[PDB]
């Protein structure tokens, strides 16, 4: 039984998520996109899109543009690996949409304007029956981070789910590891310098919301706010009002990299806690949570899916020799793809979780 | 007589504008700017913008927002060297605008959205007397790149010029003296690398007027489309359908340079044309067409303020040892800061030849 | 009868030679790397620099450090699949080099400091049969671009043989077929915009040689000259003095594009050129020149091998309408991968034409 | 009495000292550049490189280079305001540098070769009196950072002095005040944001010292481990064993922040350290320590000269609502154009106590 999914908005965030999909060999078998949802139909330039990525390169999938109807002007249907994805003019509100008229049962919300609980829920009221959030959202949604707590999960209760962020899906893992091995962490605060968004400019513009957001993003090293800090004490609450963080925009297309600090409620050693994480990475966080012993670069974690890669030889080499409580940890993630493949990854839980209940 | 001027769109280019006006002191003076019009009249974020520029620094002058009333709770009122400027609501229809109201007589429109002659003209119908469109036009807009032929403007004729583009005001003086040393023009492609633009994408995004343009601008090479090269054939007639050129758009936030490669009427030398632009440079295209004889990179030439600097170094040393006739030459612009000289400097010309003519 | 091959200089240019040996999987069968020279032997380093690439990724073959002897404190022989590669100290004079001592037959000269001609010959007093210098050359060198001239190689007379440059692979291919297609060529000048190399600065630093060479290499647009131009003179005999060229190095790490003006021989259309590209590289160029209908950006091209990719549309958009001598040409090539490619078919073809004539 | 100076290596940090010199108007009346030793005597480069720069643009002040004699070819005197500078050839040991037969007393050890206490002393040897290392230093030199420890200086005891390190001299001033107005701090964490040097490359080259920092500088996120930390435990005797830190080089010419984590001694809040910090700024570490309140990125800062500038803002948004021992504290700093200056700084200072002293 496929899952029926539809991915309303296909933007960076939504042809990842889908690229994700068909990246994973889960397209046709799987997962069924039924469809994608945007201010445009042009299914050609969809393919163009996903045909070349400057970050990503070339998909190990064939993409080609056809039309619903030899009448059709320009194509308005996907044809990925011979599966046909169906290319929906968008709404303004989510209820328009003919979620249940195309048999939609997961949306997948990535437009990034219906954050709000209450709107998201508009895609049920179109027919949908669940939706996941490719985003922080608003409003009392259920956020989850797999690897983390994809079991508190419930199928009758959950109807609107948040995927969280991409900064925040690396910072909760190493949290969640800290904490479930007894180290503790009385307190902490992480920066994140984290490579520039579609959000961003490409000279000095406009973002009267966010002043210095507004400047020439590949020229700069732009301070801003962020929230993955809060949001992973929803995913881990006994983190609440203990964690918090800033970020820090830099020149690159991709990846970025957590820094953080924190005080351990008992003694230990930086020492202890490498071993401890890398054996989580090894154990019950696999496939989530990796290490490296390398030196490595921003580069080499490109198309790198774990949420959180753990750097094991900057940890080691910039902590106090004998510190037993005042401690430093960085970890790299691919903001776009690792986010991606963690969204189809929720879908899917859910999706087996929704099935399994009945 | 303060020539009272209104900027409508205070974005990169109208602040530019605006900034060229008071770094050449003349703000007050010479010029009134009785009011820039914008979606927002947030003195207080435009002079933070005025202030902290990533390629061309902290300006030589003082910007401070005021409150027209002690009563307004965010200023809406800028006053550059002691010259107040007035901050008001943008309109959808520039005929809504109140420059009668105002006492405004030169517009500068520069939003981007009434580049086209007739939309332009609500302007005057909105109480203007003049508007100078800081962009290339349509619906048959005189265009006028000053040092080519300013000479042409008619104060009873043109009541909506074009200032063309910082491209075509790089090129226009090139073929202007290369054709009034009497050495001809057959036929001449020009190339332009040229720094990215507000119109571009930080990442991979939505384009689907122009597909390359939205790509990743500060890490690709972009091919692009320009008029610059059918624009000159506007201001010099006699090379229309001689001239055409491309564009590559790579990841540098400003300045550009020209390749301009032609075929001479009669028999030449590179020395011959180089001699001559040098020459034209120190007498009658001094202040628009400068030269260099140095080793010069693209930051050389930021917040120079010559439409376009050749480089006799780059020419000299690129072309054929004994060629005669297909030459090469090369002159880099400061795309923003040129440019915005160059309208202030039509505003002025306009005005005084306006004044003349009574 | 593997082909004994080593590597004099472990850079760039070197390591990209060996990757492009080992991606095309004649590691072992066909090629055998005995060694590789450079001021270091460290192995372990060797392999962290293979196993890492910013620009074209993880490589698909694996790569492993160990010693010669279990008394070496630091491993001194790559193992790649399986494949056992020496690494050798380097030497002053390439005369002083064992290669006869470790059987060396072909030698691939990419330190850069042995370009000439009679420098080279030293490798072949050093036991050394044949040399391939990975960069143009001088003192009389025979150049070969491949899918142009091999056929030319002489074992009996031609011992030092040069690739030539990356620029020169991407433009000879073009000019060949022009030429070969009877489309003539009076005169031609070609402009590259070339990424960065490893010859330049990080930030402003010492050129003396190239004094724009030494400006901050990501933040600015840099004129050079290049000898790409007459050296397609050297391969295409019917050329000489009627091309030439210049570069300008433009803020991306690799990937470059060829920007060819030229005035034809007798009257044609772009069309015409355009069919001919096109029929050229679906044939007798094939695998060495290829083209493209879609709008593509530098990195679309990255890991491309083909010395020319033709783009299409970017050409056939920005010539005259109805032009029928002057043209332009626009050409891509991954400067670093293709380029490798060449140098080890280069070698191949040599060492197939050296046995045959025996 | 102007002091009599010399600068042995002009390389980037080099030619930012003379130009602080220069830019600050001593040159001449209150310091007297007699000469600057490098590998070459080329006076017109030496010109070219200070009359255009990639980062801080054109000097306020006239560059021209002329001959010593007629006789000689290539000019080897720089003339800065009137004021004449020798170009003297390098030696490998400063001992065989004619500092006494020039009249030099104060050198400037910038060439990187000569950090060794021991090895800087054959300045003194070659007749020179004082000697400052325009870097961290080993050996036993005294390291000084102004606003911190200037008051330190031994006129008969310390003969080598080390200005410490662009990082060093932006946390050292705010950890000084944090001790001083008595917050304490138990332990330290700081991590900066660095741009790249000219250490780093281009693409991917040799670094066998530092395996990441050979990796393509501008396109990277680079981890490296920095002395930075230790080194205000020298200057700041408390601190040692309590702070240690890391950098990340990432893709912009210049201007670095710095991100300091540390826990205090006894309960306060951010609002406090923030008036603080700012008071500081206004009273005793004017012109050594700054502050802003204004939403600005790296490039606001290029051409600042305060070794450290507190941000304000970002402070105080990041850190927990009512936290009283866990703080981060932001302060970026021009890490090319501030530190020059402070090295001219304590060149007068140290000039300004020798004489004292007598
Ligand atoms: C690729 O094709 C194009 C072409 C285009 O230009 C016309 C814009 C976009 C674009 O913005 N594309 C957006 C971008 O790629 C991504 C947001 O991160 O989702 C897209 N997006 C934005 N709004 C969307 C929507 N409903 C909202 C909406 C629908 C109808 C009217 C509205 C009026 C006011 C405010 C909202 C309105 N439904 C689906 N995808 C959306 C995409
Ligand atoms: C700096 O402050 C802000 C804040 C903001 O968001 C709230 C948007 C902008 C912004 O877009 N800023 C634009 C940008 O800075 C610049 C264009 O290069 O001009 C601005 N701009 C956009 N439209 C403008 C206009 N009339 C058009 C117009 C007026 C009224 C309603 C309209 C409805 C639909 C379509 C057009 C409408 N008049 C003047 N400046 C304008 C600037
Ligand atoms: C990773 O290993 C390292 C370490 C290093 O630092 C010490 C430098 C390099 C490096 O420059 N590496 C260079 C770089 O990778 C590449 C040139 O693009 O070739 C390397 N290279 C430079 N000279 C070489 C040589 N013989 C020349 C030579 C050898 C010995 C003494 C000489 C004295 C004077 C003049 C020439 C001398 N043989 C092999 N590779 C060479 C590589
Ligand atoms: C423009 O002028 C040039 C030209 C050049 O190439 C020809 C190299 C440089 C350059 O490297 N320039 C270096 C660079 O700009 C900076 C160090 O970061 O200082 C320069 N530098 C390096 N060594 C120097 C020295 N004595 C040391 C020395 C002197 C003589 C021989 C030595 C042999 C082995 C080891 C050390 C040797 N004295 C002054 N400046 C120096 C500068």
């Amino acid at each position: 039984a496929p899952i029926k999914v539809g991915i309303n908005g296909f933007g960076r965030i939504g042809r990842m998520v889908f690229q994700a999909i068909c990246d994973q060999g889960l397209i046709g078998t799987e997962i069924d996109v039924v469809a994608v949802v945007d201010m445009s139909t042009n299914a050609e330039y969809f393919a163009y899109q996903m045909k070349h990525d400057t970050v990503h390169g070339r998909p190990k999938y064939t993409v080609e543009a056809v039309k619903s109807s030899p009448s059709v002007e320009t194509a308005d249907v996907l044809v990925v690996n011979g599966h046909r994805i169906k290319c929906v003019k968008a709404q303004r509100n989510p209820a328009d949409l003919p979620w249940g008229k195309l048999g939609v049962d997961y949306v997948i919300e990535s437009t990034g304007l219906f954050t709000d609980k209450l709107k998201a829920e508009g895609h049920i009221k179109g027919g949908a029956k669940k939706v996941v959030i490719s985003a922080p959202a608003s409003g009392g949604a259920k956020t989850i981070v797999m690897g983390v707590n994809q079991h508190e999960y419930s199928p009758a209760s959950h109807h609107v789910v948040s995927n969280a962020s991409c900064t925040t899906n690396c910072l909760a893992p190493i949290v969640h590891v800290l904490t479930k091995e007894n180290f503790g962490i009385e307190t902490g605060l992480m920066t994140t310098i984290h490579s520039y968004t579609a959000t961003q400019k490409t000279v000095d513009g406009v973002s009267l919301k966010d002043w210095r957001g507004g400047r020439a993003a590949a020229v700069n090293i732009i301070p801003s706010t962020t929230g993955a800090a809060k949001a992973v004490g929803m995913v881990i609450p006994s983190t609440k009002g203990k964690l918090t963080g800033m970020s820090f925009r830099v020149p690159t297309p991709d990846v970025s990299v957590v820094d953080l600090t924190f005080r351990a409620t008992r003694d230990t050693s930086i020492q202890e806690i490498d071993k401890a994480i890398k054996k989580a990475a090894q154990t019950y966080m696999k496939g989530i949570l990796g290490f490296t012993d390398e030196e490595l670069v921003s580069a080499d974690f490109i198309n790198d899916n774990r949420s959180s890669v753990y750097d094991s030889k900057a940890t080691l080499q910039n902590n106090l020799p004998g510190e037993k409580r005042f401690f430093k940890v960085v970890s790299w993630y691919d903001n776009e793809w690792a986010y991606s493949h963690r969204v189809v990854d929720l879908v899917r839980y859910m999706a087996a979780k929704d099935a399994a209940s009945s």
